């Protein structure tokens, strides 16, 4: 192996620019880090800077250097979707033709009647809310009527809350299984239905820990599965396994934060293993992208950069290190949902004794996945054209 362990760090939703098809998505003029960067009056990203992200693209406090410490270029996405699962999936060698939908007016009519016809139950609220605001507003009507909250978030979800003492767990998880089912169509086409029980009474509610989660496996076997299959370590930090629901993990971290997942990163350089390291930074999508909040996703992105000169310390030279994103989502952008924009390659290892150069533009996100297969030996995915002899 040219490298014994790989670090792939997702800042999600880390967008550079506006993707060529912008326009299809209602995403021209995103700029996910330029927006930022001109709201913070500059951006404080010096170890980005010094790995070579302004080479990318120079960007206010963002400038390019002489002498990169890495590889530098951009990713432009091949899949039909801006979604989450579409950019990971495509990341690990994938294509994927059939995009996630979100609801941010609710879920159609269809689907709901279907769901009340299968399961017996009314089906009330059916608007994007948080857990806090759902349960306040029809909680009550909940424990009363023995009906389900069905909602949704800004992202591809389908979420279902029901009082413990009302509904037993295992009808609201037979009930979310079925949901499952009926959303495996493209029309609702949902990433993932969880289960929100909740217990407490008006006034005094509180989701208890007994939320559950049904995913779509990733369309097609990825390079994940191929390292997992032959005896690599695949270690997913954060919500990484969730993402790929589980296939190709053999170890997974939960975090709470970027700065808990930063942490999760550098234990992983602690460890004796040869194969992948994965990392989501979730913040900068959940927190500020999301809600618009461009200084609040200022601020992450700097705290985020002044956790890097420890990991560049920990890097051995047979280890290589990858910076991306897996789609846009622009702060300074009409309303709630993800935008269509290249994302940033950094590719870094302290074995690049005269620092960096530009990598050509990758075509699709799987020249990722296509680089980590050939690093290892394993099944080439079938999507994607490595980099790795260009380091
Ligand atoms: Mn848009
Ligand atoms: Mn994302
Ligand atoms: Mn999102």
């Amino acid at each position: 192996n040219k490298y014994k362990r790989i670090f792939l760090v997702v800042m999600d939703s880390v967008g550079i620019g506006e993707a060529p098809d912008a326009e299809q998505f209602g995403d021209l003029g995103s700029d996910t880090i330029g927006h930022i960067a001109e709201h913070m009056n500059g951006l404080q990203m010096p170890n980005m800077v010094k790995l070579g992200l302004g080479n990318i693209r120079e960007m206010k406090g963002i400038s390019k250097v002489e002498k990169p410490l890495g590889y530098y270029t951009k990713m432009q996405e091949k899949s039909t979707g801006k979604d989450t699962m579409t950019g990971h999936w495509e990341i690990m060698g994938l294509y994927i033709d059939t995009p996630f939908q979100v609801f941010p007016e609710g879920f159609p009519k269809e689907l709901l009647d279907e769901l009340e016809e299968k399961t017996g139950r009314k089906i009330i609220g059916n608007k994007p809310a948080s857990g806090t605001e759902i349960l306040d507003e029809l909680g009550q009507e909940q424990m009363e009527t023995g009906s389900l909250i069905v909602y949704t978030s800004a992202d591809s979800v389908l979420q279902i809350a029901a009082h413990e003492e009302v509904v037993p767990l295992d009808e609201l998880y037979k009930i979310c299984k079925i949901a499952r089912e009926l959303t495996l169509d493209e029309k609702y086409m949902v990433g993932r239905v969880i289960a929100r029980p909740f217990v407490g009474e008006p006034g005094n509610f509180t989701r208890t820990p007994n939320r559950h989660d049904y995913a779509l496996k990733p369309f097609g076997r990825t390079v994940m599965n191929e390292l997992k299959d032959s005896d690599y370590d695949v270690i997913a930090i954060g919500k990484i396994s969730d993402i790929y629901d589980g296939e190709g993990v053999t170890e997974s971290l939960r975090t709470k934060s970027n700065m808990d997942g930063m942490d999760k990163l550098v234990d992983t350089l602690n460890m004796d293993f040869t194969g992948l390291s994965f990392l989501n930074l979730v913040d900068f999508d959940a927190l500020f992208g999301h809600r618009r909040d461009p200084q609040g996703y200022g601020e992450a992105l700097q705290e985020y950069d002044a956790r890097l000169p420890e990991v560049f310390a920990k890097l051995k030279e047979d280890d290589l290190l990858l910076i991306t994103a897996d789609h846009g989502n622009d702060p300074i952008h009409p309303g709630t949902d993800h935008t269509r924009e290249y994302v940033p390659l950094l590719a870094y290892s302290p074995s690049m004794k005269e620092g960096g150069q530009e990598l050509p533009l990758r075509q699709t996100f799987a020249d990722i996945g296509a680089t980590v297969a050939e690093n290892f030996g394993v099944k080439m995915p079938e999507y994607g054209t490595s980099f790795l002899n260009e380091l």
